[PDB]
């Protein structure tokens, strides 16, 4: 059946490129995030074991609502470890990474999924998708919060 | 008591003449999709009878956000079959279609209402309203969504 | 698949018959309970918005309930404008009147479904329909309490 | 102690007979339906493995009630497979039909119940059992309608 | 405003009467029960403590229908303890008696109302009253149900 | 079994009679405050009839409590019309007076039982029975509540 | 599609034999359970009534899993009287016996179940069914664990 | 740790300067409101005690929701009297009004914040702040919606 | 950091011994309910069984309160059996009384716990304490309740 | 309304008096716990966060609960930032301390108001005020509670 | 802190080393499925959509519960792509297969953890470590009773 | 009434009495696990508090499920202070160590119970005790999870 929701066919794949680009980041900073969770050692332990489970316990959420806003475009969402690694801007960590550390690279994470979306507004300025736009916005909201909850750890 | 939020009253009279088109769509669909819920019939009966239950669920609380925005813009909300008959553009089903043609008639009223929305957008950029916007994404959103769903059955 | 509940066709059909002017009353009556809930104003906005949306909330289960029971008949609920205006004997309201009369128009609203009801049960003694019977029993039961409810108000 | 609630002796032990096939036909409908939950196949499996699960829920809690009320009119509740195979009207299915198949039985089973509860009718309008008789009236309304539920799923 | 739910002024006052009755037994033995909950002792005082407390919790909210029942009819709900007494048949019992004679008393409790709710049938059958006769039932129903648990504890 | 809680038999004698009456108070303010939730009327009706259930609710675990602190103290609980009657300060109204009287009244109930706890205090002076002053005063203080709620109603 | 968990199909067929002569034991023991809820009579009645309460539902989830059990190992779950009836070790009580006998009875019914499962293991351990072998522990602790509570009655 | 959300330092300074008088008014507003819960009076109480404990609740999550939000832009969020009395638009009430001056001074106050809310767009719409323009949005939302249902008590 | 309410280090270090004797006994008695909840046999098992888990599971968290008021006045709180044994006036029971006499020594144990309560408040009283004279009242009220539910089993 | 609470007018104005200074200095400590719930940095970011918002959320219910009464006392409760700068005790930091001193200057602040809390009871023994006794001692129970949680931190 | 759970250091890592690859197996199972509830269409869209989901749900709990056990043993959890792609046997599916290959990929998935825990059990009789063991059971069981419900859906 | 679970009376002595001292280690270590909670200080203690908190709630169940076993296989549970120092492994500490030791402490109570539980097996090998191994093994699995969690805040 035709899809009619006012984006054309080239647009709608363009768009769905950028939200597999932002579902990639998203995916790829939840295996890390629960990679830390379960690694994590120290003093902190409680309370980083604690705060990284409810990190990835939303991003596992935020994964859904991204793949299936590719679906609502009317394009497949992508979905294995080769599309991801190919689309992600976030770097893994194979090793154990002390304590510190892993909340940096953590805030960078957070960032990283920002800087992508941030890249796909230009796009959506030019073709009007609203609700794209204001779910770039939601993601934008809790990754910079969560940013100041982690940064502020380092102080 | 005077209305002193930052929109001039003729300016919001015309952004409720068009939440009430997209209210009079929305209750439309609300019915044909009750409608659709109760009549279905066929080895698909059980999935369509529940996905359609939730559907009209969710378009019901709409009818009432998009009511009472129009009231929080000074205006009455209408609420009568003759005030919706006049307003929508949703096309009515007065017998019982086979369940394939059930879903495709449903995706049409998906995309009837996210028309709807889409036409309001030129005058919120006039005036600048931005609570509105914020209530024709969040509609958008929802009927694209149940468009893939549905179509996704059809496929 | 035949049915054999222990009605035959023909009343079968007539029982369906007076079901439907019943679910026309009541989904008419909550469409207009629903419009009095967004449009009252006046001292008594809080109670009565509040009042009102218990009401309706009730009357959509009600709808569904009456019109699963003329499925369960063996014959299709209606469910359109046009329709429910062919049968329905509430007579719409297409502006805001006051609070009093909002109240006072509610009042009636009950008492015409209960007359709907009463005249329906004449056929169900003839031919032995027990849930149907109790099922216009509980519509009195909650019509009649609402009444009171309502009625009250205005003393 | 004597009991005292307005039915002699022996309209009491008679009502309990006609409850005692009731339940008879209710507890063989529900292990039927718990059968065909667990064996049925194809690619109606997961709607029909938890429609038949929402179903033999509802009979265990209605086989609860009809015992119950044998026992408030004084009487034991019969509970064993022999006493239920004597007393029941639902011929049981010893192998595994195809789900269409377990389909139709399982319609045939609610209108045999429907058809048990009928017959009781008459002793109660002959001696006031207004508790019973309502008893009768609610498993009709269930029955009737998951008989329509089940038979759509075959149009 | 004027009260048209079918029923005629003479005839809505003769059922307030009869359900004022049922109301004032009800009442009188909710008191009776929850007297019974504080002051049995010996080796039964958990199981009909407990037992006691469901029983009078029940009749709370079985006094409130009954009352607003008699509003809905268009009469002032009795409330005072000089009506009870007036109305109940219920007889009090002032002293604190052996549990065994607490279970046999509240056994004629039920009964009394049970007794009461069937000399109201009559006067519905030539009024054609299907509400209140249904809360009739209802009450038949929990009180045969909990006379038959009281007495299996004296067997 | 002796009772060896650090009060004398006498003392506990005497606390149980203030308590009893204290018991009777409460329990008739429950009555007479269930009453007015079901016959007041006017444009008050909804908040009113609501405001009097949150009230008879919480006075029903009160008399509850109050009962179960005597039978702590080793005597009966008082729990019936003629005892009660003979117990309580608090004036019944028999008719059906204006919302603004209803009001009137259950303000002067409020007092009445806090100034019958205030009159047990004395016993427990001499005595130290810690736990049966720390039930007054809970009672004073929602008594106390409850009169500014209502009281407020009618400045 | 074919099976591939490890196991070939003549030996998956002997565990499916066993559990369902372990499935035929609780399915009786379940109607006994609640066949005694239903008759228990004198002092006990109370917990008793809740006790086999509190069994029989354990013993309907139980049914299930073993029950799925055997469809995961390629079977289909028997579900008749004739079945059960054939592939039982439990008797059935066609009497009603008094309450010290019901609880003895329950208790050789936890025992027999116990044994059906014990019966089970030396199969296990040539074929090698770790899940079933844990099924069959849980069956063990929970009928050990109820035996415990049963006979603790009779002490 | 640097912040990299792609929004500079400056911006984020005076976005946080916005929100700051954003916090105060809204601030402000919460206690003003929970002033009025406690210090109402008349025959509104009752509504408006419950009407202003909604507000001052959802309040009190959108303080916190605005204060994180200039902690995720990296600056103090300010809290003391004396920064939100010099950071505040509205005017605090040091006595007791009348019910319907309270009405309309809560009316005024939520325009008062969706006034702070627009002041703080122009900013927005230079830098790209999606985020925040989106938790100004809900602001006024909220804020005219309650306008809306506080105004209607007036008419 | 110094610790400043009101009391001082001597005064605090004396009302910190007496709820150490508090605690002690509270523990025992904890450990005494638990002991009798598993090895209560006889008639009646099931509602000692339940009775003794509700006492338990109501002294664990009271053991946590007096505790913490040790931790709140400045002092370590015990916790070895060595210092309960030390400091508790109930005596252990290490075998396996009969029920009625479990029964009575858990009454006795409720007194013991009331004694000691009773023996610190004339510190408090010539020091100010109000903290802990409540939570002293809290448990001689949960105790002196429990002691009449236990002695009533016995009469 | 006259008010009869057996306290007169005189007292219960210098009960308001000395509750409003207590009011004053919980409100002033829940902004302050709400700032540092907010500000907070360091490694105890996580922990601190999340025990001031437990702090803040229960002295929002204090606020209330102390508010309320003084109205029962029939005095209006103040509610402004002027009224609380004269009335509270606490002082308030303008700036954003370290985290241990953030601890510090809450321990203080629990004291604080313990502090207010005890400067009223000489009043309460010469007036015999029992309800705002025991919510002082209330008050004191948690603050005593908080400063041992937060001095423990800094060991 | 040394590790003593009777395990020696390189016994526990061949332990570690096997659950890394079950942790791998059902980590790549976990994102297949999650991908192919977001890709599935045709007409069992409704109800693959919501099976699959069930499963990701499930696997999601289970990754986290095998990591942990590999933490318990005193060893990295693996949680990259790379780690994953290295020792996972699952082959992951870059297309959008047809909804039937859907099912049997995910069948052969279900059979292939099963064999990979099947693996295990070798190293597990030579060192002895009881909880992996039962771990391994569990997911042999979840996934063998999820083969049955997915091949059903082809038969 | 004879117990016929498959199990010889000195066998079930013997599992019984290695159960005693896995009750005994497990309610030693709940309350020094309670102890440290009450006790502890320094920057972690809320971390602590909490942590300590979730081990000791789950220990209580763990106590009650150990000697509940004990019951089923027979024999009475100890419970006395004296039977637990006898039978217990874990030593108790008698004053308040700093954080990092009870954290060491808790560490090797955790290793104690698992190898309590290890020495437990041989009898059951030679026995046959399924349910009794099981519940090892759960003990096994929930304490070297402990031991991890504990751990991982010393490295
Ligand atoms: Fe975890
Ligand atoms: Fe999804
Ligand atoms: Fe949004
Ligand atoms: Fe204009
Ligand atoms: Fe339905
Ligand atoms: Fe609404
Ligand atoms: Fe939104
Ligand atoms: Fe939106
Ligand atoms: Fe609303
Ligand atoms: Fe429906
Ligand atoms: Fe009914
Ligand atoms: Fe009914
Ligand atoms: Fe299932
Ligand atoms: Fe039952
Ligand atoms: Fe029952
Ligand atoms: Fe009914
Ligand atoms: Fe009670
Ligand atoms: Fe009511
Ligand atoms: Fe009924
Ligand atoms: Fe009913
Ligand atoms: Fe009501
Ligand atoms: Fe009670
Ligand atoms: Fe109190
Ligand atoms: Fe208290
Ligand atoms: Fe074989
Ligand atoms: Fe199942
Ligand atoms: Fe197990
Ligand atoms: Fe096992
Ligand atoms: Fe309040
Ligand atoms: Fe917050
Ligand atoms: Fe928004
Ligand atoms: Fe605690
Ligand atoms: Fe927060
Ligand atoms: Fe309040
Ligand atoms: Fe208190
Ligand atoms: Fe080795
Ligand atoms: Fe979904
Ligand atoms: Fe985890
Ligand atoms: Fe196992
Ligand atoms: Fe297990
Ligand atoms: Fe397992
Ligand atoms: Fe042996
Ligand atoms: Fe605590
Ligand atoms: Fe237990
Ligand atoms: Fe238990
Ligand atoms: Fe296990
Ligand atoms: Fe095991």
């Amino acid at each position: 059946m035709e899809i009619n929701i006012g984006i054309g066919e080239q647009d709608r794949a363009a768009i769905a490129e950028g939200l597999s680009r932002l579902l990639a980041d998203t995916y790829t900073l939840y295996l890390k995030t629960h990679n830390f969770h379960w690694n994590v050692t120290g003093p902190m332990f409680n309370t980083l074991h604690l705060m990284f489970e409810g990190q990835y316990t939303e991003l596992a959420v935020a994964v859904d609502d991204i793949a299936e806003r590719i679906r609502a475009l009317g394009f497949p969402a992508p979905g294995t470890y080769a599309a991801y690694a190919r689309l992600s801007s976030i770097k893994e960590e194979e090793g154990v990474p002390e304590a510190e550390e892993m909340i940096r690279q953590l805030v960078q994470g957070q960032e990283a999924v920002v800087r992508t979306a941030r890249s796909i507004f230009p796009l959506l300025d030019k073709v009007s998708d609203e609700p794209t736009a204001d779910l770039l916005t939601q993601r934008m909201q809790v990754h910079e919060k969560t940013a100041w909850m982690l940064r502020s750890l380092l102080a």
